[PDB]
């Protein structure tokens, strides 16, 4: 089989899908895509349908539809972002430029959902217990998130959320970021998405964002103001001396009280972000430690936590030329195999 399509242009951009869709709505765009809502009458279903910017701009544009098309097709977990379908209307290598690609429309991002914010300590629980457990199988493909950030959950009206590697407004990532990634540090993990689900518990169970920083130097402030200054240890595994001078060169923070920061709410809850948010990205706690802790008792079930299958990115290393990315995608939008209804 090979489905017909129809064009049309949402404003100012043009469209070409498969007829399986309709009633195409805009929904929002980037610098890297558009998106539309819309209506997948195969399944009966509503849908987000993605056309990527220019694919194969660039070199650095090719790798990273690539990049995009690859993680997307790995993702099955039902707390991540992944393909129900990936299309082109093109028919040869020859004239691909266009790529589209499809999931299940959720309409919303955590803030979208969240304002005028702070929730039952029930939500919050609930939505970070989404926020783990999708991370823990994205950890466990060897894949670091490093943009966890409101914008990047895509959540519904039934409060179920989904992590989207790839995917702003309409959030102000640098409020977000680990510590150790506005440092140019390092052989740093995992462990910095852990920062940042801190980071997005606190606004939720606070109605206000944590370390909302006016740049890299004020970000920083804030956060030793809150976890203060790094113990003398830590200091020994900073090589940076630009970056040791500048923490070294500080108030000398004092750990806050964050029983007092925070904040009336589930003692529980804090003693978690205790362990969330470290300097030392050794002592973070991990997505899967995470959850198994007191805080998530009722939601968390260890046989229901699931973790990838091993994920090759060994392209990340290559250096390619743009046809080689660009017949790279398409060798992979041509080998889509469509998810089971
Ligand atoms: C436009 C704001 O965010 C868009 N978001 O970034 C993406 O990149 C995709 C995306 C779409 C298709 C795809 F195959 C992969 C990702 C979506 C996406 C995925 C699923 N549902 C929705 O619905 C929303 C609508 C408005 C606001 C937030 C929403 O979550 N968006």
């Amino acid at each position: 089989e090979r489905p017909t399509f129809y064009r049309q242009e949402l404003n100012k951009t043009i469209w070409e899908v498969p007829e399986r869709y309709q009633n195409l709505s805009p929904v929002g765009s980037g610098a890297y895509g558009s998106v539309c809502a819309a209506f997948d009458t195969k399944t009966g279903h509503r849908v987000a349908v993605k056309k990527l910017s220019r694919p194969f701009q660039s070199i650095i544009h090719a790798k990273r539809t690539y990049r995009e098309l690859r993680l997307l097709k790995h993702m099955k977990h039902e707390n991540v972002i992944g393909l129900l379908d990936v299309f082109t209307p093109a028919r040869s290598l020859e004239e691909f430029n266009d790529v589209y690609l499809v999931t299940h429309l959720m309409g919303a991002d955590l803030n979208n959902i969240v304002k005028c914010q702070k929730l039952t300590d029930d939500h919050v629980q609930f939505l970070i217990y989404q926020i783990l457990r999708g991370l823990k199988y994205i950890h466990s493909a060897d894949i670091i998130h490093r943009d966890l950030k409101p914008s990047n959950l895509a959540v519904n009206e039934d409060c179920e959320l989904k992590i989207l590697d790839f995917g702003a407004r309409h959030v102000a990532t640098r409020w977000y970021r680990a510590p150790e990634i506005m440092l140019n540090w390092m052989h740093y993990n995992q462990t910095v998405d852990i920062w940042s689900v801190g980071c997005i518990m606190a606004e939720l169970l606070t109605g206000r964002t944590l370390f909302p920083g006016t740049d890299h130097i004020d970000q920083l402030k804030l956060i030793l103001r809150l976890v203060g200054t790094p113990g003398a240890e830590l200091l020994k595994k900073i090589s940076s001396e630009s970056a040791r001078n500048y923490i070294q060169s500080l108030a000398q923070m004092p750990k806050m009280n964050f029983a007092n920061v925070f904040i009336g709410a589930n003692p529980l809850a804090v003693d978690l972000l205790e362990k969330m948010l470290v300097l030392d990205s050794d002592k973070r706690i991990t997505a899967a430690q995470a959850l198994a802790h007191a805080y998530f008792a009722q939601y968390h079930d260890p046989d229901d936590e699931p973790v990838a299958d091993p994920y090759d990115q060994s392209f990340e290393s290559r250096d390619l030329l743009i046809d080689e990315w660009k017949s790279l995608t398409y060798d992979e939008v041509i080998s889509f195999v469509p998810p089971p209804l």
